[PDB]
């Protein structure tokens, strides 16, 4: 409790391609690299020789595999993945020293799911059963882990922007953050849903209705790269970012993500870009705290940079942009999410990412969409 040296630096990845952990499935253990995703609830792995894959789940080689005789089809905006459901012995080599029987979706057909040149072969859905496919009766991995072992109902993520990080399963590592942890309530157990109560652009309020910041929902999602903002909020935020950075010239398609902006090595103007503070609902009535991100977080290197704030039709998504500045504690036991300044985040001598509180905010319940 507090250390967990085995789990430090157990995450790897490429910028914009997500963070993956090493896992084993079946017996004898079949090693796979698995994308860590707090925005979904299915443990799904490649099970067929797709050309993009380094390796895949071979059920015939596993003596402990049990077929569920059920299929799962998961469509989305770009493509899909389809798989066959079963259960097997699942373990995390650089995690807790345990082995559990968990549900595995063996992917047999996919479109625009696997990435050409990537080093991961599956996805670990760490969200709740409510958004699991085909339905809520299929138990997610972490629910199975807690139920079958003495591992506490908690995990934390330190994502550092080759890219790396740490997933601490069953606890918190105090070396991975500086200062204090600040907790925001999980509004509902489906996605990791939170409530944003105020937004500042360089210490300046957007003066919008706080219900707009959570239009539909607001979520913490390690599977999304960008900081996704509601259309009305995005429009207001970019306008304030445009005005704050008027010293340098940028094309119109850049803010929409249709074009990149490039600068000479070491000549990237950070100071011209504003900081972004998100005020989150606190644990106490009328009490809030704020998390502040640097341009280092929302300007993602592709020195060519992409604008990593995008308009969304599904609510606020606090992706890797937000998460890379902070140590994030998914305290499932107490239905809350902790934020603290990451010990590994990208910062300069001028400005640093911050978690500050407490603040006074009234009518925070009105910010949640119904
Ligand atoms: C199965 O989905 C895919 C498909 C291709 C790549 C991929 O890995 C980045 C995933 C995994 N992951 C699922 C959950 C998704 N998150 C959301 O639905 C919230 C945003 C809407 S407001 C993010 C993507």
């Amino acid at each position: 409790r507090g250390s967990f040296v085995e789990m430090v630096d157990n995450l790897r990845g490429k910028s914009g391609q997500g963070y993956y952990v090493e896992m084993t499935v079946g017996s004898p253990p079949q090693t796979l690299n698995i994308l860590v995703d707090t925005g979904s609830s299915n443990f799904a792995v490649g099970a067929a020789p797709h050309p993009f894959l380094h390796r895949y789940y071979q059920r015939q080689l596993s003596s402990t595999y049990r077929d569920l005789r059920k299929g799962v089809y998961v469509p989305y905006t770009q493509g899909k993945w389809e798989g066959e459901l079963g259960t097997d012995l699942v373990s995390i080599p650089h995690g807790p020293n345990v082995t559990v029987r968990a549900n595995i979706a063996a992917i047999t057909e996919s479109d625009k799911f696997f990435i050409n040149g990537s080093n991961w072969e599956g996805i670990l859905g760490l969200a709740y059963a409510e958004i699991a496919r085909p339905d809520d009766s299929l138990e997610p991995f972490f629910d199975s882990l807690v139920k079958q072992t003495h591992v506490p109902n908690l995990f934390s993520l330190q994502l550092c922007g080759s890219v790396g990080g740490s997933m601490i399963i069953g606890g918190i590592d105090h070396s991975l953050y500086t200062g204090s942890l600040w907790y925001t309530p999980i509004r509902r157990e489906w996605y990791y849903e939170v409530i944003i109560v105020r937004v500042e652009i360089n210490g300046q309020d957007l003066k919008m209705d706080c219900k707009e910041y959570n239009y539909d929902k607001s979520i913490v999602d390690s599977g999304t790269t960008n900081l996704r903002l509601p259309k009305k909020v995005f429009e207001a935020a970019v306008k304030s970012i445009k005005a704050a950075s008027s010293t340098e010239k940028f094309p119109d398609g850049f803010w929409l993500g249709e074009q990149l902006v490039c600068w000479q090595a070491g000549t990237t103007p950070w100071n011209i870009f504003p900081v972004i503070s998100l005020y989150l609902m606190g644990e106490v009535t009328n009490q809030s705290f704020r998390i502040t991100i640097l341009p280092q977080q929302y300007l993602r290197p592709v020195d060519c940079y992409k604008f990593a704030i995008s308009q969304s039709s599904c609510g606020t998504v606090m992706g890797a942009v937000i998460m890379e500045g902070f140590y994030v504690v998914f305290d499932r036991a107490r239905k809350r999410i902790g934020f603290a300044v990451s010990a590994c985040h990208v910062h300069d001598e001028f400005r640093t990412a911050a978690v500050e509180g407490p603040f006074v905010t009234l009518d925070m319940e009105d910010c949640g969409y119904n």
